């Protein structure tokens, strides 16, 4: 199932103001950020704030910490810059800026490097840096998505722009995925064979369509850490409708749909995969009062 554990808003805030979250490199911490622009650091069960940074002047939209915990990427709603790139060692400081760049990621397996989108254009930056590297665009191929989002494979020698596969070393394009919605680009599965791009899950080798799975329709996904399961929840203000479908990440099947009855604005697991914290408005609401549940996987 997934069993409640725990609830907590934004403290002493009139009307709570969480908007995404990763959990930190300590187990019982949860970085959210806030639709004033601030980062905070909770305790996930006490519920408790421990600390405040000052990030973006618009609402953050996204962030992701890196791995070893020196790192974090923010991007926020209308600032300029949209996306930065922080140290959380020693002190809280803005190492880089991406100034348009909506989306941010981190490379996977070495985290040396920062992918950022813009529309349907993907900029790869150095961290040590800040220098863009790359830019990858290519006329011929786009697909146009809407909700494009540019990420790194899991060995770091692929992208996926636009549902356009490039090889990062020679900069070209090898494959352009064809179009069968308006709105998601895709992800690559962790196993590193598969590609999935909305309902479409097709081969890295062959670029063979492997499956269909109908439920992953406008749905942006993330894996647990050990790759065993995959979360989608619908695109629909809140960027998520109310509820979250799991899926098998071995074979598609799927395994549990999770209507909340509240929109959605993110959800994380932990690195131990024990916890999933979803943020939650307090159906359509015009009020932002949103809380932050931390439930059993
Ligand atoms: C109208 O909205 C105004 C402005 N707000 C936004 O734009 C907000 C954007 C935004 N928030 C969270 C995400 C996101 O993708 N979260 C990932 C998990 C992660 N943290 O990576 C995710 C994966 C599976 C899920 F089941 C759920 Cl619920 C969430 C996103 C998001 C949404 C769409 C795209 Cl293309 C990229 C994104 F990062």
């Amino acid at each position: 199932a997934f069993r409640p554990i725990s609830v907590f808003r934004e403290a002493n805030e009139d009307e709570s103001g969480f908007t995404c979250c990763a959990f930190s490199a300590r187990e019982r911490f949860l970085m959210l950020g806030t639709c004033t622009g601030q980062l905070k650091l909770y305790n996930v069960f006490s519920g408790q704030e421990e600390a405040s940074y000052n990030c973006h002047n618009s609402a953050i939209t996204h962030l992701e910490p890196s791995r070893d915990g020196s790192l974090l990427l923010t991007s926020a709603t209308w600032s300029q810059p949209l996306s930065a790139l922080w140290g959380m060692k020693s002190v809280f400081d803005m190492k880089h800026s991406f100034t348009e760049d909506h989306y941010v990621e981190f490379s996977k397996h070495s985290q040396d490097r920062v992918i950022g989108t813009k529309g349907d254009i993907a900029h790869i930056y150095d961290i040590q840096t800040g220098n863009k590297l790359l830019t990858l665009f290519n006329p011929d191929l786009a697909n146009n998505y809407k909700r494009n989002c540019a990420t790194f494979n899991p060995t770091d020698d692929l992208v996926l722009n636009d549902g356009v596969l490039w090889d990062v070393r020679s900069a070209q394009a090898i494959h352009k995925f064809d179009k069968f919605n308006m709105n998601i680009s895709g992800v690559f599965h962790p196993n590193g064979l598969e590609v999935i791009i909305n309902t479409e899950i097709w081969d890295l080798r062959t670029f063979h369509l492997l499956h269909t799975v109908p439920a992953l329709d406008q749905c942006r996904v993330v894996f647990n850490h050990t790759g065993t399961v995959m979360y989608g929840a619908m695109l629909q203000k809140s960027p998520f409708g109310s509820s979250f479908r799991t899926f098998n990440a071995t074979d598609y099947k799927p395994i549990a749909t999770i209507d909340v009855k509240r929109n959605i604005f993110d959800l994380c697991t932990d690195t131990k995969d024990c916890y999933l914290a979803v943020i939650e408005n307090q159906m359509d609401a015009l009020n932002m009062d949103t809380v932050c549940r931390l439930y059993e996987v």
